[PDB]
């Protein structure tokens, strides 16, 4: 309806989840169904493969299993994650790179994705991805994961925080393209600028 | 404090950068668009396109582009034109689809304007409709966010776009200046009318396809 502005059948059930969002950042400080897991020791054990080596650059990618122990030294679940080393933006030859992660808990799932500056987490920013819940009490609720590489070990120990909250009657999304365009949306808030404008109005492989 | 909606420690678990209420207000308002409003329905959208190869004769990552419209209405009034270019970055994990970036900027007599999203470059291919959000720049614009949709004509998909522009006024205006906000905006509402960057596998594995 209205070829001038067609907007996809799910674009209200996407909108519904950014003042949910929004109202976590507040909310996460201290009725809904909230898991918070502050202050997390990450587990990684990282399995990285190179396009062209000894060289980081496009066409690289990896594999990584985590364990999340909470400071009691408790594990409260595990993630799998999948990155590509895609591009060099045009502005200022940063590597970006886009990552899908599964996370697994005792009592059920959730998911992220998001784009990563390999420049900023080289020098030890806090990375975060928007979770969607996917099963067992999750399933109802959105969140963010938030990762800082300890400068000790930056591939094999993260400080991590996972805080996922029930939205009323759910987000709905089960069609992976509805997903994906969720996390995109919510990504908007936490990630890296894919590619700004270059000011010669060129998008010049750099 | 100054760079996070809610500062200190305590928020460290859930840090949302200060300008978060702002790209939300965006959102009711995108979505109102459909229903001082600019509209240019049927535009013929005259595209002079100059595309560069990085390994002919195969299309891949490294091509990329700078093209200038003509955004000619039916009666055959030039009402502004546009500066384009976009990149091919990577093929997609799930279906080697070639993902492409855009940024434009629209000049009107009385106004400017800035798009950016992806283009699956092996949909353009099938004639589908391309969507770009539009955030207003400068002029009777500036307060403005939109909606840009392309289809290459099947005649001349390489010169000739059918074109539709809306361009519509939030009161006080969307309140982005930086560059890091304007960006995070046209993502913001890119959710919405872009492809996916990169869908799930299913065997869990973003190996290059
Ligand atoms: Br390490
Ligand atoms: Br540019
Ligand atoms: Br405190
Ligand atoms: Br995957």
């Amino acid at each position: 309806m209205n070829e001038r502005f067609t907007l996809p059948a799910h674009s209200p059930a996407l909108a519904a989840l950014v003042p949910e969002f929004l109202d976590l950042a507040r909310a996460a400080s201290g009725e809904r169904d909230l898991a918070v897991w502050e202050n997390l020791t990450e587990h990684v054990s990282l399995d990285y493969r190179f396009a062209n080596p000894p060289v980081h650059g496009p066409g690289d990618w990896d594999t990584y299993d985590s364990r999340f122990v909470d400071p009691a030294g408790v594990e409260i679940g595990t993630l799998q994650g999948t990155g590509r080393i895609l591009y060099e933006r045009s502005s200022d030859a940063h590597l970006m790179m886009y990552y899908r992660e599964q996370l697994t808990f005792p009592d059920g799932t959730a998911q992220t994705a998001g784009w990563v500056d390999g420049t900023a987490i080289l020098g030890g920013a806090w990375q975060r991805f928007p979770i969607l819940g996917s099963g067992g009490r999750y399933g109802s609720m959105i969140g963010l994961r938030s990762f800082q590489p300890t400068p000790e070990a930056p591939h094999s120990l993260y400080r991590t925080h996972l805080v996922l909250r029930e939205i009323p009657g759910g987000h709905g999304l089960t069609d992976p393209e509805e997903i994906d365009a969720a996390l995109s949306l919510l990504g908007a808030f936490v990630g890296p600028s894919v590619n700004p404008a270059t000011g010669n109005g060129r998008l010049e492989p750099p």
